[PDB]
């Protein structure tokens, strides 16, 4: 698929998702929620959407990545919503792996008001 | 898909999921967990289940969705388990958008004891 | 599919996923991050991965269950990561239900620099 930017890595066939990288250094205060920039834009294959989810690597550092949805239509740059649930400040280095992007099929149906 | 209620909105073909609205005003203290009623019931097509995920606008505020798994064989009023993981209280308003329902395919396998 | 272990339960066809059980009694001190062992190994079918979603009941009980991903090629023992977000110690008991395992299709493609 087509991408723009360099904050995303190719993956192995047996891997489920692509690693997302922080576009710059980030400092998270205790309890802070922050949208982390990746600097990448994607062109998803029709019929699919991207699920953003945490990597165990950073989850073990006290940072919870909130579930993200990348729509087939979405052409903006990808940001990862992250919260620091620990009691101290945490720093993320530039280009550090922060999340995983997984491409899943999406089903579209019309809504009928029935019983 | 067949629905009952109006706490869900239709989507574009390029939209991965359908927006879910809050059926009433909800106040959440820091660390508190509440189920937010949507006032909607739905019949999932065969072979699919529904995943609930929060929208960027609420996640960006410290709200997360717990156990957003709607089973293909479920017919009660869809309720969203929401947790306020931020350090302050927040109020979600009536009919405010709060999550998205994405329809994904089911995959049923039989569990077989064996050598991995 | 082939499994090794006792920490997972068969599911109905209407159930999107299988329940995962804590393999042992785990003690989490206030603010501690820990990997809860399930004692199960899977041999996921080709082209599919495993999505782990925490059980709502435990997320309501002072523990933040991180969403996890089991890769098709992953053959190790399944573990669930959790963070004690309360001001008190929390004990998880052996055989207690901690999450669900959903099997979903995975898409693989080479990444191509282009213009979006």
């Amino acid at each position: 698929m087509i991408i723009e930017g360099d904050g995303i890595l190719d993956k192995r066939s047996e891997d489920a998702g692509y690693d997302l990288l922080a576009a710059k250094e980030i400092h998270l205060l205790p309890g802070e929620v922050k949208v982390i920039p990746t600097g990448v834009k994607l062109m998803l294959p029709k019929g699919y959407w991207g699920l953003i989810i945490g990597k165990s690597s950073i989850g073990s550092k006290g940072l919870d990545v909130l579930g993200g949805v990348i729509d087939e239509g979405y052409r903006g740059e990808i940001g990862v919503i992250m919260i620091n649930v620990s009691r101290k400040s945490i720093t993320l280095m530039e280009r550090q792996k922060i999340a995983q992007l997984i491409i899943l099929p999406c089903k579209h149906e019309v809504l009928e008001q029935g019983k």
